[PDB]
């Protein structure tokens, strides 16, 4: 008889598949190590009106980390926490919510007239919050600096970037990396330097180093990888890691921003104990900070 086909059932929309056809790019937000975000417009009515979203890729063995990068933030919730979207489907891309304000590097050298203390103050508590929740699933950032750190509007941040985030074990109280070479070596631990190994006191001492570039409104003179090479010297190539080590171990540690409080300072100098033991918690940060705020 007739030709038979298949009457197949009623396709339920999934607001969380972005079409490729309609992911319009508008320009390039930044790249960090594999990955690189684009500003588009999802558009699929043509004319320009779509949503602006963040979207995530890889540059041209990577697609395995993206896609638990993306399992990650997709089950991710928090205030200070970038928001997933979705994904646009081997190859897979990340869709983020877009936040203008950009990051605190380009944020803040624009804006210190109307970013004063009490608003770093602000900030650095929903970057401790953020983390904390982060610390509560489980996880350690291992990439917490100013460049990853959005801004969603002038009172703000969230954590906007979980390209290095890795899962602790239950019952373990750290990460052993084996992958480094591209690693932030100026936002880092000893342990993580010496040992490679990630735990949740390693990410508050990168915490101490994103207020430390918070405090400076991440001037590019006074970033840590600038200060540091000052410290330790700027020639020593391969060897600049160890050097690094050594200046740590021998108890050494950035400086206080210009007109920045001793008292925000000693709160910084507690997330830089040699010792992640002996490191304060990004709880005890929290209230430090709001003390201060009072
Ligand atoms: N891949 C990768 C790492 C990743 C690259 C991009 C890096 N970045 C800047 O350097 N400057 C930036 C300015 N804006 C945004 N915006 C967003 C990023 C993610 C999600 N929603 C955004 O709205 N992002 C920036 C942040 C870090």
């Amino acid at each position: 008889g007739d030709i038979v086909s298949e009457k197949k059932p009623a396709t339920e929309v999934d607001p969380t598949h972005f079409e490729k056809r309609f992911l319009k790019r508008i320009r390039d937000l930044g790249e960090g190590h594999f990955g690189k975000v684009e500003l588009c417009r999802y558009d699929p009515e043509g004319d320009n009106t779509g949503e602006q979203v963040a979207v995530k890729s890889l540059k041209p063995n990577h697609i395995a980390d993206l896609k638990k990068e993306i399992e990650i933030l997709r089950n991710l919730y928090h205030e200070n926490i970038v928001k997933y979207k979705g994904i646009c489907t081997n190859g897979i891309k990340l869709i983020m919510e877009f936040l203008p304000s950009g990051s605190l590097k380009e944020y803040l050298p624009k804006n210190k007239n109307k970013i004063n203390l009490k608003q770093q103050l602000k900030y650095a508590v929903q970057i401790c919050k953020g983390m904390d929740y982060l610390g509560s699933r489980q996880y350690v950032h291992r990439d917490l600096a100013a460049r990853n750190v959005l801004v969603e509007s002038e009172h703000q941040v969230k954590i906007g970037d979980f390209g290095l985030t890795k899962a602790i074990e239950t019952d373990k109280e750290y990460y052993t990396v084996k992958d480094d070479r591209d690693s932030p070596v100026f936002w880092y631990a000893p342990e993580c330097l010496m040992q490679s190994k990630f735990y949740i006191a390693s990410d508050v001492w990168s915490f101490g180093v994103t207020l430390h570039e918070l405090l400076t409104y991440c001037d590019s003179d006074s970033s840590p990888m600038a200060l540091f090479l000052k410290m330790i010297g700027p020639t020593h190539g391969q060897m600049t890691v160890t050097r690094l080590v050594n200046t740590l171990k021998e108890g050494k540690r950035l400086p206080c921003p210009p007109n920045c409080p001793d008292e925000v300072y000693q709160l910084m100098r507690k997330c830089w104990e040699f010792q992640p033991s002996n490191r304060t918690s990004f709880q005890n940060l929290i209230e430090g900070f709001e003390a201060l705020l009072k």
